[PDB]
């Protein structure tokens, strides 16, 4: 029913999870959810719906880049009902002892993009997350006994950067994890008025060249998902 | 001593609260502080330390504008061991629903200025304050019994803007208020590796026209500063 | 093989076809290739490798969006022995000559993406594809009696923009088409000295809602990838 | 009255003399001014009223930044019938031949804030002084035996720059000297129809009365 | 008349070969057209009107720099019934395989200039010649057994650049010469509806900081007018 | 000889007016120089050099637009020893006020161009006159009883600008007057260590105003030729 995404209205649940990889997306609903059922399979973009302790959730990839996943959040908001979307994704890390695996938050994301500037007359707008929304994944990583650092994403448009020398900068500016959407999604969440946060699992240290395998983040990054999932019910309260 | 700061290491606590004018400041050392001693007088910018409910505590103005409070709080985290700034100012509202006198806190803070493009590349820096001092003002106004929004701050170089319509880009993307240092503050914070939040009290509505008299802004924005040395106390634990 | 792709050298002849769309790879490999093997599955972005006439042709998706082809071009290029690029898109006509089903081939790309200004030093690059590769593409299509227009691209960030304005400026300059990708792979080609060119299908005119059938969509389809992959015979010599 | 400024119409010269430190300006109404009032203190932002010579000026700080002295030259000149405003401020000299008191007339103001593209819609606006202004205190400096040095400032957003990769640049250019706040200055008063100098003393590599001195006595120049 | 051009329509032909020196414009009146007469001379800036091979040609000066070429080809266009422009120039090489005499057709221009960003919202407009003229170029060269070079040009505002890393950056990204006008005239065709193309001879290596002689130059400047008219008749076909 | 002049050191007075227009510079030559011989003819752009009340002064075109100018002030400086440059041009007024043939002394110098851009890292360099240059013009003025105005011009790029509105913004900022040297000019003399001043005669009035423009001046051409060459030798007392 969008251009995107062949479902109805009722097809999704007013909470989505959304990692890039929709392979993730797919393990996510056979691993997490009860009674999962695909609801999306448009360019291969799965979504998936089902229930985690008696909730309604969802879980859908949105591919890689601010592009690609600006597309998806903003069709599940304007035409799917979708309240608010948990990006549940990897990142690299600039930090001495941000490590492999580590989960950080992103209350905010920097970012190389020129979307928002088009957003906002070219001025700065700060990419933020919802505030409930960081604080029940916060308080959920807490009664998971999960360490959880909260902070600055770098939404990048560029994975493969010819300007080495901007992570130095994201280092010295502290910022936690570089990622691909986050600025992105929280544009789309302001501009038309729905609520976003971005968990990130760090999968590969962009100093010390350690790495996690295509097949690992595909299917090992639990401990994000958890604390997703845990706080869309403090969220319902 | 620092270029624009008469006092050496230890005369301030190791947070301190800042409001833009330096009167302010004074009439919280006043009111709130036991045993409040003036710290600084450098180009009239009064600073004090003293005591709340037992926990030293330190009060500053840091003049109008991002180039202003970018000097203070540099000085004050290179130089005296500043390890959280409380920015409590007032601010504009656009949006129909925020009234006079409504406490609002500066989660992210959007910005003209050119200062955050300076540090980042010229790349969009999110500007945001520390997420447990955040918490922390959530669950003292809560305690406290006063509401206040959490959110997106505006910190603008030209009080007096040639552009009105950027209010209508600022609306639609939800920002709470218009100040002129927030995101200045938080650049500098992130660049020294230090902790800060802004609070604000709505001095005047952009649409409906209404206004506090200098006054009252001098004087009277007392909810905001309660919240903020609550907030302090729970920081603490 | 690469983060994003689980093949090794030589699983990808020197020579790729990439839509957008992963599942359209999958559909060219079954209807244009023989002996067609799929060479990745990573994040769903399904790659096959077989054999046109004789000569050895890989297809494979390149997702939405600058940054998400960005990341499957480099690593063809620098990884996979990819000598040339051949994206077959869709995109939206802002001209009114400009027809549903016309075939564009972008010799040029705008775009109102950052990634060349990073890479330019925020001065203009001219997005261009390689020429000898324009020129196969217009004889080729010439050989199969097809029409196609030579020109500029717009290359956009948002499918969703939030700058209706902009369109008429497009128009204003003879845009032939406005897709998500050519500047982005054209910037890429360049960076890593390799040959890109882009073909479009017109499937949609901006500013109505007309459609064809799901029958002249796939006979146009067809089309593109019949010059496309007539093209590069040409090429060889 | 403003929102920054308590006062009425009528409670300022229509010249008014502004160093960034508002302490400073009230030592200016003590030592040059005959009847100095105080006429501002909203924020400790003091300003005066007195004569110099039988003629009526003010003097008021405007703070650091061009944030700051945005609004009040604005609320002055919209508000206070305020036709011309001198600042009169300390800066840093980048240039070997532009020596460690000399005074410093900026003709011109560079900048690296964003308020005048914001006016100017992206393009280059030239923060430029109003001429005759500049004149007045070239002569007024020339009849004190000052030979004051006319040339571009550099205003800046970052008293502290996170990489100081500007300074080599300014030398290169000819920059006079560098401060905070003149570029928000000519730029304020292109926008609403004023005119404005900035004047400097070169505080790093009195004096700072004999500024004051040039100041007031191009005033007097001015009025005829 | 034009108010740089004191000529009438009809004394240009449909097509205006343009080199920047205007003395240069009548060698090749003299030199190359039958019949050549003078039909402009304000500022200095020869313009001639002769056949080549039967068919109407005009040869006129455009000066140095995107604001000086810009004028003449807006006049030329609005006011002349100028269809095709053909500028014939000189360039520096960065590449090492790029050498002396080599001739570059820029089927895309780069640039420094903002002419074209305030032509495009801003956004990165991409500066192309005519698809047909690039052809008809490189098949008139081929025909006099010559290989051009197709590819980006850079045009630049600055010939005494105080920017001499940005030479590295345009290496980098394969551009194949540099001058300062292409850009600006593939603007002005866009803007006003009309055809151009920029061909150089390399006549400098800008790190080698070699120079062609005179007697090569005169031959290479010979070989590339013969290109220029040679491709006007192709393109007459 | 430099690249763009054919002459040697000692063929150029230390002073040098430049107009446009190279016939311009013989129509100066003629009419106020004594023994005026041409020093230059390269790409016709002509220099002269002769006395003017026994002081040795040259005149020679610059040509139209920055680039142009730019490159022959810098050669004039670096390498003939010139000290003082002053262009004599026409501009257009925007301010109704402002009367036909009024004399405009460019004291500052607006531009959309980007060449200080890159000079001045981007950020915004004042583009100023030498101020004695500019005291004797207008003491020259005053001399022969024209009231000099003195405040900025601004020096566009594109004499056929597609933003009319931009000129609402130059009259809002009391632009004096439109033409297309004067910062380029400006930003030379700063690079390379020399003083320079733009002195124009309003030629037209730009765009249609409500009010009527004021009237005209008696002032001549030849008027701002020799308030140019007076206040040459005011300088030189
Ligand atoms: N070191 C890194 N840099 C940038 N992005 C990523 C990611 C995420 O994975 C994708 C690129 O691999 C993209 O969606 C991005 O957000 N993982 N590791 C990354
Ligand atoms: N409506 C408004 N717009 C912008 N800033 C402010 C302020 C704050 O007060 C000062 C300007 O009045 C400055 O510090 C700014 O942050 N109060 N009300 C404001
Ligand atoms: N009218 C339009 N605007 C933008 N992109 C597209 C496309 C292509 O389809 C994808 C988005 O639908 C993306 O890859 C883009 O290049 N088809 N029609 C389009
Ligand atoms: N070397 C220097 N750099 C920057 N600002 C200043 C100043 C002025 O002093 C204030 C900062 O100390 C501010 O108003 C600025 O304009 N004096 N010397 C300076």
């Amino acid at each position: 029913a969008t251009p995107h995404i062949n479902a109805e209205m009722g097809d999704f649940a007013d909470v989505v999870l959304m990692p890039g990889d929709p392979l993730r997306a797919k393990y996510i609903a056979e691993t997490f959810l009860e009674d999962a059922r695909e609801v999306n399979n448009v360019r291969g973009m799965l979504g998936f719906t089902g229930t985690y302790k008696g909730r309604k959730i969802s879980v859908m990839g949105h591919g890689m880049g601010i592009p690609s996943c600006s597309i998806y959040t903003k069709e599940l908001i304007t035409d799917f009902g979708v309240k608010k979307i948990i990006r549940v994704g990897s990142c690299g890390a600039v930090l001495p002892h941000v490590k492999l695996r580590d989960v950080v938050i992103g209350m905010g994301a920097c970012t190389d993009s020129k979307v928002n500037r088009i957003r906002f007359k070219d001025h700065d707008f700060a990419a933020i997350a919802d505030f409930d929304m960081v604080r029940n994944a916060v308080d959920a990583a807490k009664a998971l006994g999960i360490d959880a650092r909260v902070g600055n994403l770098f939404s990048a448009d560029l994975f493969y950067s010819p300007d080495g020398e901007m992570f130095d900068v994201m280092e010295k500016y502290g910022i936690l994890g570089v990622e691909m959407e986050a600025a992105g999604i929280y544009g789309v969440a302001a501009e038309f008025g729905a609520k976003a946060l971005t968990i990130c699992t760090v999968s590969a240290h962009i100093r010390t060249h350690e790495q996690t395998t295509a097949a690992e983040a595909q299917t090992t990054f639990n401990d994000m998902i958890k604390i997703a999932l845990e706080s869309v019910l403090l969220g319902d309260k």
